[PDB]
């Protein structure tokens, strides 16, 4: 057929119970994310193919770049209890691997202070057991998907997109694909 368990996507052998619809994994650390988000655009072209009723989940990781990784997990986590990852991913993304001038949990603040969120604001977020569970899911869904790598998609805790099974020709071809095989899989 035109989508294949094994080409597009895989099949998790252990289906994730209450899983988000949609759920991507990614490292501010992660070239091929860099790549997947800020030239590709990835997320946004899924978004714009997804049904009604689908929301998109993005979660980070800790396995890449030590202290600093797991700083910009809480930090990612103190973006979704604040709301602010549209003001936020890109200037993360460059900070870390553009201009490399994030070095420190003090310099990812900086990125917030500079999109306009208040010091106090995230401060308290960053200190918040709300935040603390928030990094705590996205840990607990790498386990469940038992993720390996990212950047990754899953949909419906059931499947995982398998890009080395798409074509890397025009990176437009490659994008478009993506995100329709993300909608094959979400009506699925």
């Amino acid at each position: 057929a035109q989508y294949e368990d094994g080409k597009q996507y895989t099949t998790l052998e252990k289906p994730v119970a209450g899983a988000p619809q949609v759920l991507e994994f990614f490292s501010f650390f992660c070239p091929h994310c860099y790549q997947f988000e800020e030239v590709l655009h990835i997320s946004d072209n899924v978004k714009k193919k997804l049904p009604e009723g689908v929301k998109m989940t993005k979660y980070h990781v800790n396995f890449m770049g030590g202290d600093l990784g797991k700083d910009l997990t809480q930090a990612w986590a103190v973006a979704m209890a604040l709301g602010v990852e549209d003001k936020v991913t890109v200037p993360l993304f460059e900070g870390v691997q553009k201009t490399q001038t994030i070095r420190s949990a003090s310099d990812i603040r900086d990125v917030f202070i500079n999109a306009g969120i208040k010091g106090e604001e995230y401060d308290a977020a960053w200190n918040s057991f709300v935040v603390k569970s928030l990094v705590a899911q996205q840990e607990k869904a790498a386990a469940d998907v038992q993720l390996r790598g990212v950047p990754a998609m899953f949909v419906n805790g059931k499947y995982q997109l398998n890009p080395q099974g798409m074509d890397t020709s025009n990176m437009d071809v490659f994008v478009q694909q993506y995100a329709d095989t993300v909608k094959y899989l979400s009506e699925k």
